[PDB]
């Protein structure tokens, strides 16, 4: 809720889609988290997505994290269909007026790109995990 680090970012946001139920912020004490800026058009971020996704599906719960997804998508069809090739949480459509304000916030200057925060207290703790997930797909040197 409000005590989330993750809150100050979100404002207007009370859950995050997940693949069954809608989550809280909360939810995801603890953890580290990777917010994925990405559209279902963009062709690097379209060869990127299976990448992180086999990443998320060997390390996300040994090395405690989830990833979401903060879609440039304009089109609501698109946004659904491109989240459902994904495993982890999605910030809802209905949020996406705030998508270009996160990413003024974090500098992202293109896509994909992933910035990694600390749950807890919003810390910003890499901004690099696209490259950093490419150079070593094992666990290596988390969180970067
Ligand atoms: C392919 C692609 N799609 C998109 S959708 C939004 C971006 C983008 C561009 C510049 C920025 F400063 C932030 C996002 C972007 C991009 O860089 N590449």
């Amino acid at each position: 809720a409000m005590g989330s680090g993750l809150a100050k970012y979100l404002p207007g946001a009370t859950n995050l889609l997940s693949k069954s139920g809608e989550v809280s912020l909360g939810s995801l004490v603890g953890k580290t988290v990777f917010l994925y800026f990405s559209a279902s058009w963009c062709p690097p971020c379209r060869g990127f997505t299976p990448v992180l996704a086999e990443f998320y599906e060997k390390h996300h719960v040994a090395k405690n994290f989830e990833v979401v997804l903060i879609s440039w998508d304009e089109n609501e069809s698109d946004f659904h269909d491109y989240y459902g090739k994904m495993p982890w949480l999605a910030l809802p459509f209905d949020q996406r007026s705030t998508v270009s304000e996160l990413g003024k916030t974090f500098g992202v200057e293109s896509i994909p790109t992933l910035i990694t925060i600390n749950a807890d207290t919003g810390a910003i703790i890499g901004t690099q995990a696209r490259t950093r997930v490419i150079e070593d797909p094992d666990g290596a040197n988390f969180p970067w």
